[PDB]
């Protein structure tokens, strides 16, 4: 055949298909997220998340150190509260245990980075992200105790106030609320594209949310592509750190546009069920897992996130499978 | 102050900056340069180049086998000639030295990615990357030369020809010459956008060119942008599998504005007088060494490259500085 | 050979590359740098940039002559501090030496453009770019002393106002403070995009700083083109007269990239490592040297840079190379 | 006024409009239009271009070398034919006025770059671009004696063959008849996208042509923006090494737009009219004539042009105005 | 010849151009410039703008029917003053010129578009458009002499103010002012664009301006296309309702530039040493004057231009050229 084209040149030996390979996986590129139960004595499996636990406050000096041996760069923290209430109100205690995951990842390792999830939906009597009202979870008075929240948590030594609750206007308010304290330096991490996922499932059982209905009046419609940017750049212009679209794995579509209209950085948050189907899949002999999550991981960094929030990251460090 | 924005927040640490940083620089990123000279027995050191040195033929395969198990991927085959003419017919001949090169290296590791430099200034009388005319460097006669030469190297194993020339139409006369011979599979590396720069003095003395004049009379004016652009886009045309900037380090502009022109991969070469300016700046004791090549090769990646010719790469791959 | 597309039609002659060049570079197009030590009688070469040295304050005026009378349209001062403190207070006194150049160099040649390096690392104790905390270089004290430093500057003659700290804000607090003044029309230049670049060696030696550390922390990670995109145009949101990238020779990605994001006017600054790699490899013989001079600053123009600074470039002035 | 920016602080003096300044004009960028005319002895005024002149053929040898040591870089030939015929036959004779124009030129000053102006205008009894028809000026029968013409011109010594007759497919006939005789480094400067313009008056005078009529069908409509722009991109792809605009002085929109859509040079060609508009108001007393002219024609190259045909050019190289 | 595309197809007729041509010119967008003379008895021939004349305010009421009944829908006023004084504060009284050549075109046709040209170089006794400083034109001073005349004029009737005197935040400082005064309504015509161009000498005639010296510290730098493009932006940020380019004819690049990059309405102002150089070279006969103007005209059109400031306008309307 005459073709000058041949792509299949660059292809020949696995050194050709390195040296042109155009994406890269490294530590740098992954975020631990982990769950802390407080007043528990023994690590508890989530079954709907194989081979993840959560980690019982007495043994989390502990497990961050563990962490921290194996090269992970940083964890995002949740709780599963012992001591919910119609607010919230554990979540700006001083000593709350959003506080003390704080605290004590960053009294162990000074040099982990510490990002703190920062809602309401797991220290609620009712389970939603905020303040429930006559009229549904009401957005401002959400956004006050949101403020109050992140200053506990920068306060007890969070690098990131991560606030998850899509609430309209929580950059801002979460922004002015840290600087006011004097926390001008803490960052946040915004997640600043939450779609209304079915994805989320499994997260259910391992951070005890006690929610009976849906979070659709506030996380955005999976469908649309337009108004996700629109969310994230309103956050950008509110003063966030880093931008984030979640659920990530069926969402490339979004990070590459949101890539192509901000120079922030941008997260990608690889959520539970993305991990159950993996693992659940491959307990079944039907994938190899090991050759699926690289390239679940490698697909979200191709598509532009420079950060992604992942449950096989310490295994994945612990192993060398990445450095 | 009032500043929500604060860059500031993401350069604290180490830690964070590592997690933050876009732009990575591994071995898979580079290609070695070598020198070789036929009928000698001891290695050449050239002076303007510290630390780099001529390999006698008789050496090359121990030579090689030592790079490849550095984990360099990658060498392009420069020769030093006894055997000079008024054509540089040595490089058309089946086994004349670009020929054995090419043969040694890929017969001793059969892996290694060898690419051919593919001209004539190291094997004419009168050091012109051509044929000789009254006119001045004939074209298209140069061509028919180009084109006999890509296939005795591609005959004898390298995976890429490399036309460093500078002569109108050479990837598509390479590109006909390879494909009527049987080596469709074998690629092109052009030299696509290649300037008249001052910046390659060291290697006159590295691979002993004959030239008393200049190549501006077919290599590119090094202030023309537009030109740039254009003569790696008719290289894309012709067919070539690789474009590339060169000199790189002075022209980071030019490697930039091609990668938003191309999807083609773009190679960038780090060329003699970037290397002996480190070198000898460094000896001098004005710089440390290891910091301005990282950075150097780190600002060539930035700028869009996928691969960089760099005389510094066996040293960084022998001290696992890049793995 | 059948090809329309001859590019080297164009390069046939002398005069027909100099009818097309795209780039030229003139006197029009640099600034050059001066270093002034107060209370000294005798000019002191430095090592690390051959040819460069410290002048005596006694000796400025007749200095400021010499480089008016070459045609040079532009100096930027920097400062050898024999009044070193905490804070780098000598910055901010009215008659202190950041003062005295400006002056000096005004009264001297009331048409000679004066930049007015504006930082404290040249005059503090510790040798940082302002005043050290608990917690590092703080940003928003800083900011305070830059405004009172471009206020003393700026009623001392200086025409641009040059924040060198890498200050988040640095801008809009200079800004505020020179026109609350009653300095509307003075100028700012900022080092908008400026590296923590291991080009700057040479200058440690040359201007004295007492640092022992990095700056990285404040400056921006060299890898981080989107972030440099970003601070650019911070910076010209700001009010910024003038952008800037620095270092410039392996930065010239970035000039271009925020050449086409503004219509702000940029400088880029060739830095003293960079000074120091041409001199250094020239004095070996392994380059040309004034034709790398001219190719490197042709190289700037030509990636978008509207100001050149230079530490060439009263000789290229002096011997009538660049007019 | 509370104004953060204000763009007259650029503005102050003539060093900082200096140093700001975007756009640069030198000798680099011009070219020199002449008349010649064969079979006569004295020098010959021409009235609607005051300073203008007809140079006898017995003249030009000195004339050539006079513009050469101005500085001037290039010329443009233009013929007064006293030999005309229905099909202007005396431009394909070997030794008819166009090629005479270029073989005295590129003997006398090998070095000058000799462009010759390619039509049938000056040279046919009806006065017309071309072969004139019952149904008008016939395209193909034109392009013909076109190839024929660009032949006797490239063998005599012209670098450039510039065909301004605005015919259909003008390049490419040219192009293979300069290949097929074997002057596959002759040049293609077209006139690419050339108006019926009223601006061409005084040129009717200085080149005599015949013509009682108009070149409406095949010079393009003035108001046709779009069709300019396709004019040109059609030239490109036929292979013509340099576009142009012309008239330009009235069209600096057509060149700015041109200069985004091509990597290829740009001439623009200040005719006659304009020529005449100038020296008219200024003999006047109603312009300053210099000031005038150098605005002109920094516009033109302000707007994209690399290369600007100017009658203007001797005056200004002679006085110095330019270098 | 094997052409598949010929252009020439639709230019065959006139019938054809006229059915293809891009770019129409109608009255509906010249603006007629009129200078009138207070306090003279005859009206005073302009010599270099043949066939312009001051109008004596006593024919104003006249001369604005008249050219109202030509069909012309627009004026710009220019006064000649017989009351300068250091500030010009004759333009600022409620019965001063300014108000009353406004108060007399809309009392006399109230559908007449009355646009005021707003300044003080024609009221000043040293000539400058505003408040002369030991520091040179003071910026500020002048903005708020701007806006009490902006509110004079609009007070006395006119449609549009229009700032000519290149001062920073003038758009603004008259927006405030007619706000503040109740003339929330009156438009802002900002001459956003308006360079120090030789072309505008015989405009110091006809308008009798006292300056010696120059406007280059206020005006900007002909050779400066980004600076602008600039300019004209902020103009919009400040909220002009319409932006302009001035003078036009030599600046059609920046005319197209601005079209892409705002929504807003342009005007480009043919200035008068355009209209010198038209009306000198046609009295010369070196060109046929009507087919120059609607040329000239109809390239402003072309370009991008909505509305057209021309000298020639009411004798194109009277002779029924253009309706
Ligand atoms: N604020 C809630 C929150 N924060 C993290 C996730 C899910 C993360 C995962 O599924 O791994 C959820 C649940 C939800 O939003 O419905
Ligand atoms: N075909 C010549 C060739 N191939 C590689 C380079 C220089 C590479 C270097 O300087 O490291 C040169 C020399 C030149 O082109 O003038
Ligand atoms: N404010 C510091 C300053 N201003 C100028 C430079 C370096 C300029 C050069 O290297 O020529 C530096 C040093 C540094 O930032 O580390
Ligand atoms: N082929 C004709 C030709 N070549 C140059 C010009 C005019 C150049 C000038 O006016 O200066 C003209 C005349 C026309 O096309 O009508
Ligand atoms: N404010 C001055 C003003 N307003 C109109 C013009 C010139 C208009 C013309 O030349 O037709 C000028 C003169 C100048 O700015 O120098
Ligand atoms: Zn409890
Ligand atoms: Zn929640
Ligand atoms: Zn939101
Ligand atoms: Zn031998
Ligand atoms: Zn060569
Ligand atoms: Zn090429
Ligand atoms: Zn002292
Ligand atoms: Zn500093
Ligand atoms: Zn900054
Ligand atoms: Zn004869
Ligand atoms: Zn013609
Ligand atoms: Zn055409
Ligand atoms: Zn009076
Ligand atoms: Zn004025
Ligand atoms: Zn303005």
């Amino acid at each position: 055949t005459d073709l000058i084209q041949r792509p299949r040149r660059l292809r020949k030996s696995p050194a050709l298909r390195a040296m042109f390979e155009e994406t890269t996986l490294s530590l740098n590129d992954l975020v631990l997220p982990i769950f802390v139960e407080e007043e528990i004595d023994d690590y508890k499996a989530v079954e709907a998340m194989p081979g993840v636990m959560r980690i019982p406050e007495k043994h989390l000096a502990r497990e961050i150190e563990r962490i921290a041996n194996a090269g992970i760069r940083s964890v995002m923290t949740f709780g599963i509260s012992h001591h919910t209430d119609e607010t919230g109100s554990d979540a700006w205690r001083e000593d709350g245990l959003v506080a003390r995951m704080s605290r004590i990842c960053k009294q162990t390792v000074p040099e982990m980075i510490v990002m703190s999830d920062t809602c309401f939906c797991e220290y609620t009597s009712h389970g939603h992200c905020g303040v429930l009202c006559e009229h549904g979870v009401d957005n401002d008075a959400t956004l006050e105790n949101l403020g109050k929240q992140a200053v506990v948590a920068a306060a007890a030594g969070a690098d990131f106030i991560a606030p998850s609750a899509a609430m309209d206007g929580q950059v801002q308010a979460i922004r002015q609320a840290l600087d006011a304290a004097g926390f001008k330096d803490t960052a946040i991490m915004s997640y600043s594209t939450k779609f209304a996922s079915s994805f989320y499932g499994p997260f259910r059982e391992a951070a005890g949310s006690a929610l009976k209905g849906d979070r659709k009046s506030y996380q955005m419609n999976p469908m649309n592509r337009r108004e996700a940017i629109r969310e994230s750049l309103l956050d950008e212009a509110q003063g966030a750190d880093c931008l984030m679209v979640k659920p990530a794995g069926a969402y490339l579509d979004i990070v590459r546009e949101l890539r192509e209209r901000t120079e922030l950085p941008i997260g990608a948050y690889q959520v539970s069920g993305e991990y159950a189907m993996i693992k659940f899949a491959a307990l079944a002999g039907a994938i190899d897992e090991e050759k699926v999550v690289l390239e679940s991981l490698g697909s979200i960094k191709r598509a532009g996130a420079d950060l992604i929030f992942s449950y096989f990251a310490l295994d994945l460090a612990e192993k060398k499978i990445l450095r």
